[PDB]
């Protein structure tokens, strides 16, 4: 089960990966998780991905690549995995392509969370995600068992740096300009499947298991 979640920064990927992860047992792969992860370590990479990730900006595709391709190298993933938000530009769409040739395998499907643009701030603003895992919630709309404490592991639960009103904004236009492009690909692959994010968390759900039963 060879997966990419695609989908606008607070469409609910990590939401639903989350739950894939639980129900089918394949890694999650997140660029996100494994950038805060190395700024968190301080490596040399970390230090370099933290100038961009603090402007929302895109980490450079080539370091971004590098990540991706030794995470996939790796034995957890030869009965599949879970791309989460990546890729996220045409150029990252096509090195996973020519990576994927080298693993003899080909995505099963590109899950695009479909979320319209002004729900997104508030999605973003009421996030809070735990320090020792990641696992994300929201204050209003999926709120840990206990105030400020991870369901999984009791880890503290946190405002990312990134989650502040005028970073979410150029987030959102970064990741908007290189969407058509990489919908466009999908879409001709014949791989791309649309998810109305604008639903409960466990009817979007719903919605992935139909597509991924199958595999
Ligand atoms: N279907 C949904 N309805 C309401 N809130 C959601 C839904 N999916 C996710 N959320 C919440 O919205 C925020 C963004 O979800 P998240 O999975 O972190 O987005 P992504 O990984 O796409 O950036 C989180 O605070 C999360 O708990
Ligand atoms: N595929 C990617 N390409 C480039 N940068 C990325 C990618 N995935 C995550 N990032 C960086 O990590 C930040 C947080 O991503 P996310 O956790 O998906 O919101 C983004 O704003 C980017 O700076
Ligand atoms: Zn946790």
């Amino acid at each position: 089960m060879n997966l990419v979640l695609m989908g606008l920064p607070g469409a609910g990927k990590g939401t639903q990966a989350e739950k894939i992860v639980e129900k089918y047992g394949i890694p999650h792969i997140s660029t996100g998780d494994m950038f805060r992860a190395a700024i968190k370590e301080g490596t040399e990479l970390g230090l370099k991905a933290k100038s961009f990730m603090d402007k929302g900006e895109l980490v450079p595709d080539e370091v971004t690549i590098g990540i991706v391709r030794e995470r996939l190298s790796k034995d957890d993933c030869k009965k599949g995995f879970l791309l989460d938000g990546f890729p996220r530009t045409v150029a990252q769409a096509e090195a996973l392509d020519n990576i994927l040739s080298e693993l003899g395998k080909k995505l099963d499907y590109v899950i695009n969370i479909e979320v319209p643009k002004e729900e997104l701030m508030e999605r973003l603003t009421g996030r809070r995600i735990c320090k020792t895992c990641g696992a994300t919630y929201h204050l209003i709309f999926n709120p840990p068992k206990v105030e400020g404490i991870c369901d999984k592991d009791g880890g503290e639960l946190y405002q990312r740096a990134d989650d502040n009103p005028e970073t979410v904004a150029n987030r959102l236009d970064v990741n908007m300009k290189q969407t058509q492009p990489l919908l466009d690909f999908y879409e001709e692959k014949g791989v791309l499947r649309n998810i109305d994010g604008q639903q409960d968390i466990n009817k979007v759900f719903a919605d992935i298991k139909a597509l991924l039963g199958g595999l």
